[PDB]
């Protein structure tokens, strides 16, 4: 390279004992791959609401939930738990419920609340969805 | 499913007509992949300063220089441009130099400032480094 | 309620003439009201980069962009301004470009940079998109 | 468009095989979608102070409050918590009260302070309100 | 006052020549009176949109507009100007238009844009309004 | 009206059926009235320190003390409480002292700290002050 | 003191060659003087508005203005610049106008707006003010 | 000024009965003074660290430490209290320890941690200091 | 130098009794050493996760962790606390758990979650890592 | 530790082939060193102010001024350049003047402002200084 070379020459002219393309700096490049996936709620109420029954709620499941929320604010996806009191990880002070309150997720225990069922209808962008 | 069953039965008991796992919600998983690579500075001065000559500076090149600054603070890496007055893109008001200034990247034009070569020697962690 | 009755009790005893749940405060919210829309970028490069040529870029087209970004992080969308030098509005110290830089939106001026065109190809989830 | 045609021109000449306005990005917004609602505080004192006795105060009843505030700055609404000591959610360093203080919401515990009752009377725009 | 007196005595006991309720500190107390008022748009389009014709646009008029926006986000009130180019105050660099863009107000010159008229209908809370 | 007329005629020309100034939008004008008053500290020590005794500390009292701190920084005003351990409201975790600490209000209990009385004399702007 | 002795024996018990209360670290403690001062606005219209004409307006005069603003919120003081277009200082993307806009300072260009002069009179706390 | 003249002239032609420089606004600007004060750590460890033991930690001394950190960043001064638990003041919801963490001050309880004792030496500018 | 001479004559031309290049203001310039270091995680599961057990965990160990995090983003390092319930430090409203939650650090209590152990393996950059 | 032991035990019973303290993570913590350096203002005005004239203002010296401000807040050091317009560096969109305003440094062009010359005296700690 002209510039690269002109520079080495500059160093050589001053009798500078430098090192040429000898050392390498190890670093890790974080690529962000976006893999596209699908998530199917368990029940779709007539009023447009979506309900997901969940017994055990893994970290994957949670994150994925949150992703679905960020990317699709037009959807109402709520979770019915067997025990909203269950703790995220054994020994942890945080439950499925709390974590739900935190990121504002509507949830309930054992059965879909009558309130939810009786809620005023809202359009669901089916065209945006993919049926099974 | 257990809890699932119960829910669906609840729904049927109230005669609510619902859709059972009919639709899938598409979403993309923002995966952060971390691949790893090496960066080889052009010259290593006797005082410990690493210098990279650079005619044309690309986008990748920039990000890359930035990852390294974060992942390797101990290392002193500087750029020497054919022209720091060059723009990142056609019509772009922002220039190489402005950019490096904006990120704390010491740089210069055409040749290595004698001042650089005169700065007091500093240690270099050859251990953390690999060779060619 | 218990707290409610306690509170109404203290007041009653104290002889505080007061009104219980008599008035309703007319208020409004847009919480669960997301109307589905579409945004057709101007160009789609093979490597997958979307380009949106914009003359005037008002404060609303800005909101829409940040919006579409959050909802579609899997897509690469940049802007070719007629002038990134333009201020958010006459009377602002900030320009279109500076906005884009702060918000990490890739942009160019008048024409689509060659660098962009020569970037390494990445996938595009056409399913998640509707074709005119 | 001119900019649009210029951009498509450069690309055409350069031989860049590209797609012009072919795909639409399904996105969503709640911009102009405000559903009208009502909030009935629990008590209305003669001096005009509204009091809302609240046991559990979740992260949503919070949003509604700040909301109703902005929209009705002319009204005086305070909260009698069963416990302002409660944290926003188990796992938070912040409590109900501290939230209220930061956001400038007047609050008491268990009972309506006498001080409140004895404050100097101020008008109330009953027209702007619907009575149950 | 017991405490007040106990303190003076304390000062007297130490033969401290202090001054008693002699000086006053002048300060101004800013009361926030909320006067309730009304604002009548000039035209109400069938699609729920409100339009206000405006020739001259005083500071009062502006502020009031903004108030109406903050307090009633459920209403669509737009302004048709004779000259959106007119400057706020003579000599000023800011126009009715710019000020409009700034606070995101939809405006137009001389006539209601056909686009506006053709916009998709939206409910108007008449019950919330007061007719003339 | 002129521009008004034109608009309405435009509307009629397209046969659009509109409502002409039919409804008024109610809103409250947040007026900031600035009344002015005086504050009379209980004692003025020979060193320039103003002291206010205070058994029970009300809400008005607090705000008032705060206006003065802003409007009159030069003046050194301190409170002496019968009990700084007292709460602002029943059940309130927050106490007088905590409050003054939170706002930089030097205070003390029962009696004037001899340390105060011992602090070096500072000027007092009697000019800016009024007498009784 | 106890802690000192417990700490010095600990050191000594380990044979730590330390230095005991040997060196004095110098520094400078600061207090704040308050010089009473006065600012004479240029004009005082019949409605109360105080107008101050201004050509140059450096950071120094600006600060003093904001200061006066804090201490005297009850006063309406506007500025008539020879040119609000003049930047705060050479190089700044900001001007006197924008600065004032951001700080709530009501400003104008060349002459006192007819609008100001018409605004409905409001009382002035001449008590708080000193006459020339 | 020319601006002053012009402004009044326009005021005159319109016949506005204004007041020219007839009133002064009393405000108080505050100057800052400095005291040549001196501090004195308790112990001076071989590795440079200055350890100061502290029983009751007055907010005053708390200020000094803040100053010294700043004024002498070349010095390492840590604190060892009889209790890093003690609260800043009566009823204080904050402990000395919290204080030090908020400002980056290294502390310890009862005796000097061995980790500190073994910490690597670092020059101490005895010239910038004074001997007892 | 020119400016110096122009400035000194100006002073002299006014008869200003000033002092010329007489005093030297002392200060301390700082550089930053970089000591290469290493941290040995406690366990390394088959899927890549590095687990580090922890009882006490003071600000010092916390910082080091965050540091390691910055420099080595490609590494999954979690912590198993004896009790995440333990506050960062006495008095803090925060605990090890919440701290980690806020900082993205994946933590657990008492033992290594079965979930972690099941997570799908991911590559480790052993190049970047040194073996014991 | 007991925690370490327990964690591995559970790992063992489940039969997880893990690696105990088998890998070190190379990271680099950086220490901070200080140089006893000395600065020297150009002129020392009677009122205390130290005026330093400056032609080309290197970013290096820019750092020093920052340090000195901090390390010696008891001193007033201002700058007079041959141009407060000059840019920090080649292609720099920032002027020396801007620099000083961002850090609160008082500057002037060509000669020392008379305002400075007439500014009220303030002690100068000649003891904390050294003579040329």
């Amino acid at each position: 390279m002209g510039l690269e070379d002109k520079v080495s020459k500059q160093l050589e002219s001053k009798g500078i004992k430098f090192e040429y393309e000898e050392w390498k700096v190890p670093y890790s490049n974080n690529q962000q791959n976006y893999s596209s996936h699908t998530y199917t709620p368990d029940f779709l109420l007539p009023n447009g609401i979506f309900v997901e029954t969940k017994g055990l709620w893994e970290s994957d499941d949670r994150k994925k939930h949150l992703l679905i929320r960020e990317q699709h604010p037009e959807l109402d996806i709520r979770i019915v738990f067997s025990s909203s009191r269950t703790k995220l990880y054994k020994g942890s002070p945080t439950s499925y419920g709390e974590f739900c309150e935190k990121h504002g997720i509507k949830f309930a225990d054992k059965l879909i609340p009558a309130e939810w069922i009786k809620e005023p209808k809202k359009e669901v962008p089916f065209d945006r969805l993919k049926r099974k």
